[PDB]
């Protein structure tokens, strides 16, 4: 048998196959199973609020026509340039940006057809998809990003979309993300869409992402704690009558606030307060208090000098006050810092532990 | 009855349907009702002066032709690939940038046809639209952004555009903006367009936006007020003969002006003065006055030392002057700041309250 | 009469109308009048050297064919999808970047035809056009930007382009630019183009733009004058034996030069010197002179101390010298600044006044 | 013989050549040899994780049809506009971004055909290809970048891809990269792909790149070592009772940490620690220790002054302690730096030497 | 005679003109002369390594067919929409980026045909072309940029490309570049290309560019020399026992190195050292030496004070040493700077003078 005669007899002009009519017309809705393969997950960002993904869409449906049963083989791998003479279903994504097809040398398309009429359609597409992430806890967080597949032009009475029981979502081997860790859970549920025109089918897929804490610690947690260390026992040791001691303190306050301004650069503008903001505010409070304490001891020493110019006994009293304040501080401040850090770290670890459940 | 015979008999070559002629030719103008659904409002910006929106346009009109009345059903959901054989009306937006169609797998289009001849056309399009915002009050403001739909090629005698009485503008459930809050008012009015060629129909839709005050306070209001706090009682306490006191003051003036330069980065260049500029200018005036007062007390002390090298009585007079000036300042400055902030905040709250009405 | 018969009889296959031949072949050149409407002027920039404009091109010409005279009406508004079966003239812009057409829902096109044969063609196009601006005077300047319309493929013997006597250039009502003020002059002249292939017709339109002085004053003129004020009477008052006085002066010199570097950011690199550069250089000269004068008084005081360790009479002489220098400076410097500013401002106002004529 | 008759008789409508059927149908798989020529390697970057390449793909296969043997010549150079009437194989790249064809004036295509049936297909294409580089050692590293060629729609039973034994990968003469040095090794191996649909052929090509150390030394290694030099013997020489000495040290710590923040700008965010981070951390440790030592000597001197206000013998003891500490440091610090640099440089040279093997 | 009959009789279906066969088939190669007109040279940059140019390509060749000799005129200006029915030659550029055609209203194309068969083809195209510039001497340099035209699909036996003897390269009148000066030399030579497939013709055009020295002097040469001036006689005059003198020097070193980092921003990363780097390194060496000298005099003064607490004679010796060192320096440093600048400037002027030849 010649191949040409079968290919034009099956789906051509001599056949009564109209490509504008759905299979099982005036009948039960056409069921469609959808299988997705993830080739390369990438380009997650915060300011734009979207990520990039390159998928391999695969959808199967049945046709009562296109049942040959004359060749002795089971399936046929047809050419992909005659995909315009069959009934492809419509499918779009609600959060759709970009989405251009890949057509290098030959169109990246695939067609298969079985003896009973089961078809197999495979398309390669790169999707820019919008994820509305919530940055309540900025350094430690889990983000859920949504993919939606739905029918633009048909109602529920036609083209019901179903998931696949086995291997619904697959990932390419050895795929890694520099910033996030993907979780192997991939919970699947479907939510219908209601409009004034009608009610339309939809299916949804969810991915869970965990941010890596490694980078953030080195850029922000360690240098801020260094600036704090540079104030803990660097000027308290120094002599009370020093211009430089106040200079040291002012410069430390200045550069740490400049770092605090530096931290909020990539982040999109939001009303609510992030965890990193809390940490920077507390560190700024300690370094500002350092100058405060200096002002206090300088004012007490000024009274001592003013009366100095019974007086010796009062002079002794005033210097003794100075010594008590400085030593008391030199041991008072470390513990409050310690109590803070332990409280902050334990509360953030337990809130992620509760949220993940 | 076969479907193919009806579809080509109705709108094909055997039918006298010319797709280049308007319905009701040499007759009353074709009325068109327009319904819009907002899928995703996003990407509002100031420098470029425009925003991004993804809509679901829907327009209905009547045709005296395309009245079948032979099938027993009421409406028909046709294929969307034969939308080139009917009379679509022309429609464009005056503030048009971008506006490319979404064609993933299948064109996102919809066609319906009733027994009398009422059609239903639905198109998905992403629009970049120019909004000429007025930044008279930068942190607290309400912005009105305009959408215009008008006919490029037909005059008033044809294609009059009407709004829909019920559900003219709809919004997707759970839609939020990070920076702005959308108001559920959506006032609709239509303004005709006059040209030398002729007079053309148009309809307009208005959206009201409220900016969130939360982010701006933390980035700018609180640190500037911190710098001010760092000058209020940090160097006044310190001893009069100090090089560091003037160093402290100079550095505070320097970094606050650098912050003032930093604030105007995203903003487009404008001639008029914003509210945030007023606040930064007043804060700069206070910190500059701090140095002023230092220069004054230093000059008085220099006269005291110069004569010091009746003289004691004049020496006492000069130091007494020094003490009066410093203490007087230490209580004089807080109130003026307080009177300022209360005046500024109450006037901006009442101007927004008057403007919103 | 049916519409279909007239539309295909007039400009179809039964008609001997070849769309590849110009009207009045082997005859006098086809005259063309061009009318332009400006919808939205925007995006003027300096670094890229170009601006963006959205126009409504309109061109009219006569045809000896396409003269019907059988319907009783005067003109006909035809469909815009059959603009490929007539003789459109070629037209391009010499400074052409971008220039893509707007095709939302339906192509933005317009066709009209009169009884004698006068046609009317209207096209909406967004143009990126290159303007070679001269920044000899940067804050105060007038810029002339050029639009050129010319024929690529025909010589002078065909397609002569003419302007329209009345309403040649129109602007949309209530159109404003944030940075520039447009002038209602719009002088029109035409310059022919000569090439080795032949001589080709062209027409030119000129727009005059005035930059707003409001923004530039607040960002640059006022803070630099503030830094200068911060040196005029802040350290001269202070005691001669002060480390801080020189610190004050050095910091002021440093930050003003950093501001001078900051000013030249948007500007494209150019060999010649702008006015703003002159102002910044003069301010830098004053603040550098401030330190100079300090070095002088410190050296004189050092000689006084060195001999101090007849001597009293010489000691008195040296301190008297110190006082003369400082007081003389305290009144000498203001006038030279005043003479400068009055000279600079009057010369720039009179040069713009002479240039505008 | 006329050329037209041969060209349409060979591959036209009178010929039974169907372009939708593979050669040797129901037969052994079609073998394909692939030869690549690299025109211009460029645009390697780290943040985006991809590079740009412009290649000349060349693939040869045999056909049992298209064997003429009637003209007396061996090969024919056909027109490249009739490449749609033959059986091109499908080919795509797994890491595919961009990949648009070059079509200036005429499509950049090439066709040749021999007497036996061997064809020659040449295509010019610019590829954006993703390379997942590992930055374990940032300044000194070797990066391997992967190119993959595979069949989208055919299984192993058809279209097996083979490399070419001679001249598989060629490079244009005099091709250089500003940042990297290409290695003339180009190891070639092939890895098959397994999917649920089937098993598909693939071939892989690897390129080795060496980063140049010249630029990194001048921007980062030399200035940091300068800051370190500016602390080694600049303040140790200075008098113990100096405010400036601590000022010097604080400023050096501040600017070096600002440089450390500056270094990580181009780099993508990663959890693991790079070599440059180790070097900057160690330098920061030395400059922080400098202030530490100052605090120590100041505290010892304060005890000396406090008791100073047997006492002389204890006063001598305390100053002697001061001298021992300072001189000991002045010779103690250089060696540890020397031991460090020699250890760091030798370990990085030997790890690259081991890795390259 | 009707025009339609001649246009379809000459190059249509009744004519035996096959557009897929080269003229003079099985004959001597088709000679082609190429003339280029430069409309607008622009956008030269360093980081990307490429420039932008808008040209008017013009190529002439002869055909033995298309010789009419029946109309009485010499040449014909045909329509440019029938350029698909003739034998255009293939032509591409080796360093090809972008290269999209300009199609505003009508395609920018031109066709002419003479009586003997000489055709004239004109195309407007904007080219992004890669220039591999060598930055050995960054502020003063001459750059040569290459344009290559070559045949993709034909060997030497066909389509030999020749230049035009008169007016090969033309430039539009009044064309200027902001940064570079174009030289009116334009040397033309041709280099053949050898490949494994065959040997292919090519022709090359070279442009010489001179960078303007005006901008670079004001941004970098003058302020660095200012910082140097701010160290020459500002602190040497000041008293030896001053904390501020060392503060002055440290700040000058700091800001100049920050400027040195600032200078290398636009520049692409390169291993070799530019001239500007040499100048900045030498200036940094002088300002670092300034602090060095301070450390020296402070150490000598410390010995003087230590012994001070025969001794007077040694005290005199030590102060005399101090005076000798300072005065000697005050006259020693200017000359070495002078010798440097004269050496550097004369060597760079003579190397450009030798290179240009
Ligand atoms: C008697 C007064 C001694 C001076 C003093 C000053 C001072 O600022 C603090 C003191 C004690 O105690 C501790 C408990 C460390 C406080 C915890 C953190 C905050 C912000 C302030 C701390
Ligand atoms: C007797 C003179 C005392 C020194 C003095 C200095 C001074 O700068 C001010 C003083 C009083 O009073 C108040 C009312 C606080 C003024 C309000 C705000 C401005 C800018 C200046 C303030
Ligand atoms: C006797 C010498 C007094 C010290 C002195 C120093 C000095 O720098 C200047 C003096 C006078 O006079 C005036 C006229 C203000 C000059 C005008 C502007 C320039 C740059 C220098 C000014
Ligand atoms: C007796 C104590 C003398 C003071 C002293 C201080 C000091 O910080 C160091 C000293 C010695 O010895 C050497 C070996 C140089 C250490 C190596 C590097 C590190 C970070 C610390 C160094
Ligand atoms: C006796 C020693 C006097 C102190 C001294 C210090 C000094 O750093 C230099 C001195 C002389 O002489 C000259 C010739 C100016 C040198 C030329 C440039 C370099 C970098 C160093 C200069
Ligand atoms: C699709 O599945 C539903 C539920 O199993 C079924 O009722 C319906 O008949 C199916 N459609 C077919 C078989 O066309
Ligand atoms: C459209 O509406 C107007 C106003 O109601 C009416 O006058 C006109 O006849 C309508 N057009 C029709 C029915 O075609
Ligand atoms: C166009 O105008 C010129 C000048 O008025 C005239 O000489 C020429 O005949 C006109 N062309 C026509 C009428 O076709
Ligand atoms: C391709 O090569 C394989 C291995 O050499 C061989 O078995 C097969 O027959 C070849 N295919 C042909 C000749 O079509
Ligand atoms: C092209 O020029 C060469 C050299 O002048 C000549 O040999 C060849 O015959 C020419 N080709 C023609 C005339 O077709």
């Amino acid at each position: 048998m010649p191949p040409s005669e079968f290919l034009d007899k099956l789906m051509g002009k001599v056949s009564g196959y109209d490509a504008r009519i759905r299979p099982n017309f005036k009948g039960p809705p056409v069921n469609v199973t959808c299988n997705i393969f993830i080739n390369s997950f990438g380009s997650i960002a915060e300011t734009t609020m979207d990520y990039r993904v390159n998928i391999f869409l695969r959808q199967q449906w049945n046709d009562p026509r296109l049942a040959y049963s004359e060749y002795p083989d089971d399936s046929l791998d047809l050419d992909p340039s005659m995909l315009d003479s069959i009934w492809k279903p419509d499918l779009f994504f609600a959060n759709e940006k970009g989405a251009n097809f890949h057509e290098v040398t030959t169109d990246n398309k695939l067609l298969r057809i079985s003896k009973n009429g089961n078809v197999l359609y495979s398309i390669r597409i790169t999707l820019v998809l919008a994820c509305p992430m919530d940055l309540k806890n900025f350094p430690m967080d889990v983000q859920t990003c949504i993919m939606q597949l739905e029918s633009f032009g048909y109602t529920m009475n036609d083209l019901i979309f179903e998931w696949d029981e086995k291997g619904a979502v697959q990932v390419a081997d050895g795929l890694t993300l520099p910033q996030f860790i993907l979780k192997e859970e991939k919970d699947l549920r479907y939510c219908t869409k209601h409009y004034n025109t009608g009610k339309f089918t939809c299916i949804e897929a969810r991915f869970h992402l965990e941010r890596q804490m490694g980078y953030y610690l080195i850029q922000m947690y360690i240098p801020s704690l260094l600036i704090v260390i540079l104030s803990w026992v660097s000027f308290w040791i120094n002599m009370d009558a020093a211009p430089a001691r106040v200079g040291l303190g002012i410069t430390t306050v200045l550069t740490m606030t400049t770092q605090s301004s530096g931290s909020r650069a990539s982040l999109p503008k939001v009303s609510y307060v992030k965890a990193i903001d809390i940490w920077m505010a507390v560190c700024l409070l300690f370094v500002f208090s350092a100058l405060l304490e200096y002002a206090a001891v300088n004012f007490i020493a000024r009274q001592h000098k003013e009366l100095l110019r019974t007086v010796e006994e009062m002079r002794k009293l005033f210097i003794s006050r100075a010594k008590r304040i400085d030593t008391v501080s030199r041991v008072a401040f470390p513990l409050v810092f310690l109590i803070f850090n332990i409280f902050y770290w334990i509360t953030y670890k337990i809130i992620r532990s509760e949220d993940i459940h």
